[PDB]
This record gives C-alpha cells, structure tokens and sequence, in this order.
C-alpha cells in the first residue's frame, strides 16, 4: 500500500499562528512556571490579533513577542505580503473563567479528552517515515533561506511525502511535494533545480528514490505571494502535521499556546514517552497508546495499547508495564517529564515528536521495561 | 465504583462530542452559515471564511471570490440567536455583540486560468491528506462512542429548546468510553457529560434530570451496568460558558467532527470551506466509499486515506485498509474503489451534489451518521457488491 | 409657539451638552480612567490613549510609555459599569462586551535625549493651538449655555442613578438658546432634551417628567418665559442608545468638553492625553489665565490663544482678546499674561500641579467651571490687580 | 496682536482616517445618491478599521476602497511605515439605528446641535490669512513629493503659520513651522535648505516675510517614523484644521464620512455659503454666522449674523437677507447647494472652505444681496 504525509515550514499562516501563541507561552513560563496559559492567534494580512486566558504574575510585551517570533521567521519586508516591523497587534486576552488537594499530583484534569502516542522501529527517531521526511524537507528549506545557500527563498513552504509499503517494511518513496515561496528574481526552471540539489536529495535517502519517484516542486508555477497575505493562519490548525502525519489517531487537542496543566498537550507528550519506551526497549515494532480524563479526575477514564501483531511479550503485560512505569495522572505528567520550563516555542514547527532532546523523547526507561519484562 | 487492579484487561476505547454552544462549534456554524447563505446565489463561489468568537464579538474572516451579496452581520446574529445565545445574563448576546469582517478577496495567484477542455480533469487547489471510515458497529455504518457520543449532546439540545428542562443553557460536552471484546461491543465502562446551566437549579437536582432526561433515552439499557462509571458535571456549578469564558476557532473540533479518534484524521477543517476545498469534499467521498464499501457486505469496518497535490486531479495515493475484516482481498478492493468512485476533485463535485446550501447542518453534531446528507447515501452498494462477485 | 417674522432681532447664542452615557463621552471616560490608573503608579508616564466603541466592543489603542503595569480590561469594565450599562436590554454591557488593546511603545524618532538642564526649559513635544476663555455672566466664570447645557444632562445622570425617574438610560443630549441684549442675558429662548429610556414609560409620562425632574432644577424661572420653546424627546421613543445605536470616539466632543462654542477652539482633544501633551495642559492653563483675569476684575470677557513649536519651550504666540470688556489696556494684559504665568510645557506642569490621577472626572460634563480642578483656581486674582494697579 | 493655525498633510494619520471615511461616502454616493452614511476610521501600525452605520442599496468593496485610498496618498511600502497592499482592513459596519413628510425639504433635523460659517476680505478665497498658508504649505510639500522634485519626502507632513495683525489689518507673517517626513538618504541641513526653497519661498508672500520671521524647518531633527506607524489617527480629530484654524468659532461636529443629511456637515457647508456671499457682496468685511437645529424640526432654532463692526449696512439688515436669500432647512441646504454627488474625498484634506470649485464656495448670491441692499 501506499500512506502519504505533509508538514508545513515555519513561514506558513498556521504555523506563524502556532508559534507566536508558544512565545508568548515561554516568554511567561520563564518568569512564572506555574502559569496557566491558554493563547490562541489569529493571523491574516497586516495583522496579529492573539486572544485567550492568562492566569499568571509575570508581566510580559505581547507586541514585542510576537515582533521578535515573525522577525526569526524571516517576514521583515512587505516585498514578502509580511512584516514584523509595521503589522498591528492587538490583544483580546482575559483571564481564565471565574477545589484543591493536598498532594497537586493527585489534582483532577482541567477537561476531559482523549490523546494518543504513537512509535514505531521503521526511522532512527522510532516516528512514521512520512511525517519524519517531510518534515526534514520543510526544516531543509527554512536552513537553506537562512543561511543564505538559496537567499531567494521566501518564508511559506509546503512538502507532502508518499511512502510505499510491503508487509510492514518500506520499499521506497512514490511521490514528493515541494512547494515553497520565493521572490520576483528566480525563474521556475532554475527554482526546481535548485530545490532538487540543495533541498530534496540532500534529505531523501537514495535508497528510497527509484525512476518511478514522482517529483512535483511548485507545482503550479510561481509563489511569490504566501505567508498571512494570502491566507488566514490560526493556533492549533496543524494538529497532524505537529504529530504524527496522520499514521497514527488522533483525540482532537491543539498543542500550542497551551500550559502543561492542560491535558491535550501534556497527555499527547507523555503517550508518546510511553510509545517511544516501548518500542525503544525491543517490546514491539508499532505501538499506539490510547488515554482519556474526566474533568475533576486524576485518574485516566482509560488506558488501551495497541502493538498491531508486533508485540514480543504479551499485550496483557504491556498495559502492566505502563500503569507500573508511568504517572499519566495530570499533573503526574507535569512532574515525570519535568514540564514547567519555557521549552515550547521550538516545538510550534516541524513536529513536537521526532526530537531527541525533548523531555518525552528520551528513552530513559527503555531498559528497565527491558528487565521488567523476560530480560535481555 | 470498580477499584484499581480489578480488570486492567479490558480493551476500552474513548470518545468525545460538543453540543453547538461550545465555543469552538459556534464559529464553525458561523463558518458555514455564511458560505451557505453564498452558495444559495452562486454555486460556483470559491470560500475560504475562518471565524473567531470572543466574549463579546465575532470576528469572520479569510478569503471569499464571488458574484453573491450577503450581510456577515445578519446571518452572524441568526446563527448565534438559533443556537441560544441571546441573553447577557448567558455571557453572550446575539443582538448587541460585535461582528467584525476581515474578508479578503483572494490572491492573484490563484489564476483562474489554466483551464481544462473537460472541467473534471482540474487539479486540486492545494496538497493534503483525508481519511473516511465505516464499521457495521451501528446501523448508520459510525462507530459506537463517537456516535453515542453526539447523540448525548444533541439530546441536551433536544430538551433544552423544546422546554423540558428549561434550566439548561447552550454549552455542554460528552464523553463515553466503550468496552470492546475481540472486534465487538460489550458495553459502556464511562459517561461523561459536563453541561451548562442556570443559577435556578442545584447541582443534585442537575444530575438527576441529566440521568432521566438526556443519558437514559440514549444510552442502551443493556450497555449499562454497575460497572458503569458516571461523570455529570463532575466540577460543580457551570453557570459561566459559550464564548465567554472560551475562545472559539473554525476548525478546532475535526475530531469530534469526524470519528471520535476512532479513525485516523488529515487533519483538515470542514466548516467555512466551500466544495472545490479537497479537505472537505474528499473527506466526504472517503466517507461516501468506506460507508458503500461496509454497506456492500465487503468488510466489517473499512478505512480510506487519500492525498493530493495542488494541480494534481488524480489523487497522489489511495489506500483501504480493512483490518482483517475483508470479504475480497483488499487489493482487489483499492481497484474498485479508483474505478467505482471519481476521486478528483470537481469530480467529487459531481459524484456528490455538492453544489447547494447543505452545509450549516454539517456544522455541529456531525459531518457523518445522518442519512440525508449525499456522501452517506448508499447507493453504490449493490454495484460494488456485484463488481466484486458476490 | 412664536410665529416667524415676529422679532428676527434678538441675539441668540446656542450651545448643547450630552451625559456621560453618550457613546462618545464614554470613550473619552476608558482613555482617561486609563491614563488615571498609570498617573496613579507613574507620574512621569507618557500617556495617548485612544478608544473606539461599538456595539458590543470597546477597542482601547495609542501609545503608551510607563513603568505602571494597569489592567486594560479591568478598567474598562469598571467605568462602563459605573457609567450604567450592565445589561444586554440596554443595548450593551460592560460585563460581557470585548475589549481589544492596541496599545504601542511610542516611535524611537520621540526620543529621551535632547535634555535641558533646567527641566522647566523643555521644548513642547507637537505644535498646535490652544483657547483658554471666562466671562463673569456666571458665578464660576463661564459661559452661561455651557454652563446650563451641562447642568441639564449632568441633572439627567443624578436623577437617573439615584432613582428618582429609574427607567431612565444613560444616553443623552441637551441644548440651550439664550437670548442676549447688548452683552447681558435676557432669557432662555429654546431648550432641546432628548434622553433614553426603556420601555416602562410612554412619551407623554416622559415630558412631563423630564420638565418637573430635570428641567425645572435646573433652570431658573426668571429666564423662562411663555416664549421658551421646549423640545423634550422631540422624535418619540429613544430607547436604542448608547454605543448601540452609534460609534464613539475619544476626542469628539471637545467643544461640548470646553466652552460649548462661545469660544474658539485649538482642535486638540483633552482625554487619555498625559500632562506633557500640551493639547491638554496649555487649554487648561489658558482657562487658568482667563478666569484668573476676569477674577481680577480686569475684564469682564476674556479669551486667550497660545501655540507652540515642537521642541519650543517659549509659546510661539500669546493672544489676549478682551471684547472691549478691558479695564487696562490689552497690551498690558498681555505683558502680564507672559510674566505671571509659566507656560512653558512643563512649567505648566508645575503651576498646575498636574501629575496626579484627577482626568477621569473631567471627562464628562465639561473640563472647565468645576472649581475643585486647579485650572478653575483663582489664586493669583489679587496679585493680577495689584500689578494692573486697582 | 499675533494669531496662529495649523494644518496637516494628507499623509497624517488623523487625515487619512478622513479620506478613507469620504472615499467610503464617495463610493456609496456614485451609485446611491440618497444613502445615509455615518462611517467612522481608526487607522494604527498595520491595520485600517472601518466602522459606523450605512443603509444603502448601493454594492461597495470598503477594502479597495481603502487600499486606494492609501496609494493614492502615498503610503506604498513597509520602510515608510505603512503599505496600502499588506496593511489589514476590518469592517465593523452596521445599519442605522432601528416620520416623513409630504415635502423632503420640510424634513426635520436628524440631529441637534450648532454650526458656524466664516469670511473674510483679507485673502482673495475670503479666508483667513493663517489656515490659508498653512493648508497651502502642506498641499505644496505633497505637489512637490508627488511630481518627483523633492522624491525623498514622505506623505506625514504639518505646517503652523503666525501672523502679525495690526487694525484688522495683516502687517506680516511672524513665525512659520514645517515638519515633514522623509527617506533616509538626506541630511537635515540638505533637508532645510530644500523645503525653503521649493515649498516655503514659493508660497508664502514675499512683502510678508521680513528679517524678523522665525523658520522652524524639522525642528527636532529626523522625521523618518511617521504616519499611522507613530500615531493613531482618527476620523473627524482634524476639526479646526478643517474650518477656520481657529479664527472662527465651531460648533463641534465633525465632517468626513457623514452624507449630506447630517447637518453637522451640510449646515456648515451652507454657513460658509452664507458668511462669503455677504463678504463677496461688500456687505461686510468680515462675517461669523451660527445656526443651530432641534432634532425633528426643520427651522433653525437660532439664526444669529456678527460682523465685528465691519458690515456696511445695519446689522438688523443683513439678517433679513441671510432668511431673504438662503435655504437653512436641513434638506432646503441640500438642494441649495446640490449635495447629492461623490464629490467629499477632496474636501478631506487641505480645508474644506477656501477652494472655489467647491459648492459652498460659489458667490452666485453676492450680486443680489447688494442689490437688495442699498445697490452698488
Ligand atoms: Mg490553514
Ligand atoms: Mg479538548
Ligand atoms: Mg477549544
Ligand atoms: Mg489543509
Ligand atoms: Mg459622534
Ligand atoms: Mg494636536
Ligand atoms: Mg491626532
Ligand atoms: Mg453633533
């Protein structure tokens, strides 16, 4: 069969939307790591309008935030559609709407909800290959305009990867999209070229790439006009793109501009922690893990694992192993993967999974599921 | 009441709806209702409306082409008047909140040229991915909790606009985790169901209206046991609600507008997106074949993705996967599916009628599970049943 | 019921006045309620806030440079509430509407370099025009249909919130026409009062109420005659108001904030300005001079111009205009003028004692003929005579 | 005695906030001669909003109105502060609030309040000297930036003129203020000398400018920040500049964005026509009219004529010509003055009153009140 994936660069609306509202997030988080924070952005021509609820003592710029956030990502002319110099800003945020416990970790869930994490052996980062290489292709462009390799390159881009598989393994890649925003001073010709050189082989194993691989970059011609000129951008629009391509389900909660105390985020982050063990300690080659709350309930409503015939011990074993190895209680989740710290801004582009040096990416548990279970 | 270390073996599956006084499917109506009102003057209109809500205004925006005069105002205060929000006392009033446009008029770059002889030979107007599914769990081909789910919300709709339990106010969300035995149900593990209210009721008083009126007319009998756990309004007091105490996007429910987490998901919105847009039209024709596929007697529970590229008609990958549950062998089934079925884009536009005023409906409760909607019709299923010799 | 061509002859002179309820006046309340809670932490802020509501939203912009940290929403709620829409029935509310910010840092060309070693030698940060004007037809040294024009719809906000006629709303207009001779007033010849209300009241309860209520308070019978026309909700129900029914803006409304027309005016706006803006301190200290000279006994009108040079510390002019009302030659008033008073930006500052939250309460029912305001102070009267020689 | 006024640019942000208000008037008026229009802008960093209240059955785009609005002014790139392409439009326009008569003309007011008219003999325009020049300075450094002479000045502008008086006569010209915006790529000392000679000098009267006249050419330096980057701007906050520069008395109502029915606007239009045509017939020579109206009445509620001891005949007189000779009813003025027409936009910047293609600025009555009176 065939499975196809797509990622978006950090130029892109939606994205813009996503990390403005993680900015402002970390900018808050460092001054107060207990803040509640529910940021939701809104980006469309000549303007940024960020809204929510804040409940926090930090003090903080708004305007500059978001300034500074579209500055690094490169809209600074309005040659661009774009610039982070002369948009408006405007804010509309509140306060969030007017019992506790002895020991926080046993605090109920702000909402309820379902999440899920998801690994499998198939890349080195144990993610879906489709969601991985695309993401790397739009990572690639963004490297490329910004260290002046192909200075022509503009902001917005968008790149979408079809795999073939056979019996689970991969055999190659069927189909690429490119698409990025450049400027007036490059024809398509020479555009296709260079993406080709500098931005597909250089990422795309060869292995992967046959004479039938279909290679469509810019598809329809020219793409000068991008980023917020031509489309609305919202928080939390990319929710598969910031996961996992589509490969594996999905509960329905955006991640950015969202504290740890909020379920959607936190509970997708430590069901990928729990996924990622498991495949990392050689228990399965894919596995999803499914978890839901109530609000007002510390407990998860339910847990399920799902190894697709891949497990190597039995799965009534695995649901034991991540109840005894893993706090997925909310605030449980705050304090097993050490979440109070303005790290999340990174994560608003190119995928919050895949990256090693993210707390719920660390496989520190790999071998003690490994002797927990027969050994090694 | 069940204690910790009591099963743990259960294979329990979770999922979640809105009724459409939550925030989120507020602006999603709105999304839809203007496109609506849009369509009824010109079918052929190219609609891209993104709304916020905010305590105390919508703003709509994004990107409209069209020959259609249409008032944002007025059908942004009929939409929120239906839905039941007219009243400061609610945190949100119809008839004296804002209603901002930022609507533009799309890029140049879109061109209008590059043409086609036959129009269904059109590419599509940008890449992505889209997933449909069906399962004979339900006689309308759903799967169970996300069904069940909707059901309970809208029934909280049900008696609170007919008068039953007036008390009730328009935001409310629900959750049901189902138990499943090898492949089939066997039962309801957990009900959630959050609903806001008037300050003229108590919370005891609450709960129990909520079990007699909206959970046990939806909730088969026989699903619920004294296993079952009962979660309603599990924080208290839910007075303040709808957009002001929450900001609402379009597009931020495509989970609970779909299949619950049961399926896979795109990850593109529906709502405000008129029927050249693939993230829409294809996901209800990835509907359209998984429903005929189940519908035919050739699997049991049947899953569509489908991907495209801008300028591309024919779709980039077509994949069913059927989870063991096929009659045929599953590569014969892709082949009836590319043949059975046209997949590009205009031609979705055809193969579904989908040049009308249906889609504010669509906004809240669902996309799919109710019949009179064009992709949930069945009407191929006994050609596919033929086509694959049986 | 004066029929035309019956006098033609008589001088009239017309000014109106609107309450604090009237959407524009509400705007000019949130700039300078934030202005106040910024002076109340920082009194060396620099302070341009600009409001704009609408049905259902107040947008608070401009630019702002402190070290105060304020809550925007906060404040905006509070003076709307205290203004008197709380409820979604009178067409907004401040509970429930949105409130956007805005509010920028000020340009890096503004610059905080460029100093002066006395500090009271700094230039003017704009150019512009300012009037400063008394005239002693009244007690406090102000023109007499301002003057009245404002006590009608301030006397329409008292009855209104303590009671008295409770179906009133906030929103309303007045305006008054006096009949001079030669310089002295003979009578009232047309009072104008439109006020909202809700739908507990007919028309005809309403005149008659607001004529034993409002009107009869405040205006003395000596002036009224059988000739008085009375205009009392002149177009029947007023009922939708507020920012309902209309846009308010800060700074339109500023010949109802000075003189009510009798004198000219510069065109600068008064509220969400900081002292150093000499729009604002430079209209006061000008009415500090007139009333001051009028005070003296040195004239019995007086009107005064002065402008400024950004980056100027010495007014580019200084113009006193005395009607032929002087008892010293107008050359020497203006001598006197230049000596007396510091009117230099922030000498101003200094003689007026200005850097104190006190803008809030000018921001409805006129800035001027208060004579708690230290601009209303006639503290150098004597001195001002003994230098004339009197 | 010295007297000053001022004016601003149509680069300014207050004023550009005007235009857009009387291009929107403009646009509706084009296809809807009797629409009521009360549109209110508020232009800052990035954004225009476009609010009030319309009913019309004319079909306008408020966007490209807008947009060209901005071109037309000038403000076409992010390094001067603003775009008219990339900047963000947002509508907030609603309807009007939610009886008649047999006669339009018989129309009551739709609005209380006051309004004054001013002439002069001491301009040629029958204006006053100081808001004369200043307009006349700000529209030269607009000629002179749009014709390509002076290419690095920028469309923010303002002027201040303070003339000398002497007897009601003008001796001169004492103190002139120019500011104006401009590029990087000219020193203030090149700056100076270039203003003086192809905007001051041409314009300002040379028997006027003595060795004691005071130049403040940019006097605090750079002025490369300017426009709605700086400085909110707001409709109707330019309302002296507008009328008379203070010279005259004003009543408080705001013009641009206001259709003809508004008798803010219209009533004073028609007070012009009245204090000119008496100046233009030597009746006086210098004439101040206020006018007020009741809400629902069509008579003025007061009619009152001052001519500082200048008129020529008795006072008395000259009010029994002003009701003689004009029609002062709120819809009588619109048919007086044939206001049903797209013509405001180019009243929203440089005065309304001083231009002589203007309707209110025609002395076709001048020849009839002299006769009226005692002949020629
Ligand atoms: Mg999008
Ligand atoms: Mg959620
Ligand atoms: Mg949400
Ligand atoms: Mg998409
Ligand atoms: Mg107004
Ligand atoms: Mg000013
Ligand atoms: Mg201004
Ligand atoms: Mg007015």
């Amino acid at each position: 069969h065939l499975f196809t994936s797509e990622s978006v660069s950090e130029g892109h609306p939606d994205k813009i939307a996503d990390q403005i509202s993680d900015a402002v997030l970390d900018a808050i988080l460092e001054q107060d790591p207990k803040a509640r924070v529910a940021c939701e952005t809104y980006v469309k021509t000549g303007m940024v309008l960020v809204g929510g609820e804040i409940t926090t003592s930090a003090w903080v710029d708004i305007e500059e935030i978001t300034r500074n956030t579209v500055r690094e990502i490169g809209y600074v002319h309005s040659d661009m559609g774009f610039d982070a110099n002369s948009c408006a800003v405007l804010s509309a945020i509140g306060k969030q709407s007017p019992v506790d416990r002895a020991d926080p970790l046993e605090q109920g869930a702000g909402d309820q909800g379902l999440m899920f994490g998801y690994a499998t052996n198939e890349t080195d980062v144990l993610m879906p290959a489709p969601i991985t290489y695309a993401h790397r292709l739009v990572q690639r462009q963004a490297e490329v305009r910004k260290n002046g390799t192909l200075p022509w390159l503009r902001p917005d881009a968008k790149s979408q990867v079809t795999f073939q598989y056979d019996d689970g393994k991969i055999v190659g890649i069927d189909a690429v999209v490119l698409s990025t925003q450049h400027s007036e001073e490059i024809d398509q010709k020479s555009l296709q070229e260079a993406v080709m050189e500098e931005i597909i082989k250089p990422i795309l194993p060869a292995e992967w790439l046959t004479s039938a691989t279909k290679f469509f970059i810019n598809p329809t011609g020219r793409f000068v006009i991008g980023g917020p000129m031509g489309d609305c951008g919202l928080t939390g629009r990319k929710i598969i793109v910031d996961t996992y391509g589509g490969m594996a389900r999905h509960g329905g909660g955006a991640f950015s501009g969202k504290d740890p105390s909020k379920v959607d985020r936190s509970a997708a982050y430590a069901a990928r922690y729990v996924a990622k063990n498991i495949v990392a300690a050689g228990l399965a080659d894919r596995c999803e893990i499914q978890v839901s709350y109530a609000i007002g309930v510390a407990e998860p409503t339910s847990i399920m694992v799902e190894t697709f015939g891949t497990e190597k011990v039995p799965s009534e074993q695995l649901t034991l192993l991540v109840r005894e190895f893993f706090d997925l209680r909310p605030y449980g989740l705050i304090q097993m993967l050490d979440l109070l710290h303005p790290i999340y801004k990174e994560t608003a582009a190119y995928g919050h999974f895949g990256r090693e040096h993210f707390p719920w990416e660390k496989t520190d548990k790999a071998q003690l599921l490994r002797d927990a279970a027969g050994l090694k």
